[PDB]
């Protein structure tokens, strides 16, 4: 069981890296989509105001 | 399982890229459609005012 835990430590490190990658990817994708939509809406608003 | 997680990290990176592409594409498409509609409506409004 000690040897199994020795391997499980590295396995958990890899799992943590994968989880961080997935979470940051999802968050950045949603944030960038919303930001692009807001920028387009703002430019349209400027033109409509003119 | 450690090797499987090693591969899964790259798989999740690719999935994050694909998700970001899809989200930004949908958002920008909807925003640009609404902006074009607003611009056409504004030009029509100017002509109607004249």
């Amino acid at each position: 069981q000690s040897e199994a835990e020795k391997a499980r430590k590295e396995l958990l490190e890899l799992e943590a890296l994968s989880m961080a990658v997935e979470s940051t990817g999802t968050a950045k994708a949603e944030a960038e989509s919303r930001a692009e939509a807001a920028r387009i809406e703002g430019e349209g608003s400027v033109l409509q105001a003119k």
